[PDB]
DNA sequence: AAAGAT
DNA sequence: ATCTT
DNA sequence: AAAGAT
DNA sequence: ATCTT
């Protein structure tokens, strides 16, 4: 399928190639700095040609947001299936020690999931799938050789601020958790688990409808959530009682 | 001086090189996308070698945050004068024309000496902003090899760069809401280079943003702009 | 612009 | 967009 | 974690 | 970190 070919290609490219810097048209290379700020940009750019190639092999049109602040990173679809669009959003996080538990921020819970056309490239109801390509890497402190530029002939002598990159492709609802991913910017939080749990889809929601109802009615602060629900057990009790 | 040699190197480097992609150890190049995040990241990386080269010429050590979400992008200090650090932070914005930058929070280190800052705020003697401005600009969804560098399309054109003191270019209207950022003046590139700001002093700039309330409701009984802040001062800070 | 989006 | 305390 | 930092 | 509505 489009999905299995896509993760096979991302998994393969990740295994083979390592990104090591930004290059100028003049051929000068600038090394990579430390944060997920830098790495999240790098893994998203790494992913673009792969996603396009597989999408094309399958007959899909690939569209990135023409406007800033709009989800998703990539919209895929066949002209013949306008209402079966696929959203793919790339998310990244890090670990300090290889293999510990990780969590991702999955985007807002008060934009398009509550307003069909808010901050999304096509109306929400035109999408039938929302996939997350998740990247995890282990941090490696920057070295005092990262601060010089390099020429192409030194490509593999460039130090990297990361190691152990892993990648997965999973449905957003499947890896969504029940605790916010951020406060002031109201993000859905994924489960906090091991990389394999994301691959296997060991999340907390039983269905995509449950994930949506939960996040569509999740209040913004602990105060606002006090008489409602703050986690999945509380939400299921709240559902049991009649949404009260 | 360190400042003048840095302005000169930044201008020069920006003039000589145009960043066009990320490269893998295997030599494959991936083009740049248009997300805001992309340009912010690229200009910061681009500045790193320039800043370290000039700092070392001047005897300054350069330290980047060892912890994420901490200001500033670069901390400079001569070993002998540790209590005299220089903060340099990179900011970016776009054009198609007046521009404005978000200059960082007004509720972190300016209100709490050790909050989200690498070294105590009182150890810094200067806070500089390196501002990058560019003009925003297809199936650039494929990889390239070294022989094709010159054909890779870019999501930008006309990059300009300046270095100015943060207080000098700071404005009186928030640069963001929920992430409570100081907004810079809304002016032309030339005004940033020339330092044509609104605050009469660094003291005024800091006091203003240290007492700016977070919402209009709160601000409308105190101050919403520099004129109202000056009147608040006259009323006795109430 | 203020407020809230990625 | 994701991270710290 | 929640809340608020870059 | 900075953008949109
Ligand atoms: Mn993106
Ligand atoms: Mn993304
Ligand atoms: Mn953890
Ligand atoms: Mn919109
Ligand atoms: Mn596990
Ligand atoms: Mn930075
Ligand atoms: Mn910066
Ligand atoms: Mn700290
Ligand atoms: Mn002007």
């Amino acid at each position: 399928s489009l999905r299995s070919d896509l993760i096979n290609a991302l998994y393969d490219e990740n295994q083979k190639y390592d990104v090591c810097g930004i290059i100028s048209a003049e051929g000068k290379i600038y090394p990579l700095g430390s944060d997920t700020a830098v790495l999240s940009t790098i893994f998203e750019l790494f992913s673009r040609p792969i996603i396009n190639k597989i999408a094309e092999k399958h007959g899909y049109i690939v569209e990135e947001p023409k406007q800033q602040n709009h989800y998703p990173d990539f919209t895929l679809y066949k002209p013949s299936e306008p209402n079966k669009k696929i959203a793919i959003d790339i998310k990244t996080t890090y670990t300090n020690k290889e293999n510990e538990k990780i969590k991702f921020t999955l985007g807002g819970y008060t934009s398009f999931i509550r307003n069909n056309t808010k901050n999304i490239v096509y109306p929400f109801d035109q999408y039938i799938a929302h996939w997350i390509i998740g990247y995890v890497y282990t941090r490696v402190a920057t070295r005092k050789s990262s601060l010089k530029t390099y020429n192409i002939n030194e490509l593999n002598e460039i130090p990297k601020p990361y190691k152990g990159v892993k990648v997965f492709l999973q449905d957003k609802w499947v890896i969504a958790g029940d605790l916010a991913g951020s406060g002031n910017t109201t993000n859905i939080g994924s489960i906090h688990a091991h990389y394999k749990d994301f691959v296997e889809g060991k999340g907390i929601f039983d269905s995509e409808d449950e994930f949506l109802d939960y996040w569509r009615n999740y209040e913004r602060t602990s105060q606002l959530r006090n008489d409602k629900y703050n986690n999945i057990s509380e939400y299921r009790n709240w559902i049991y009682r009649g949404r009260k």
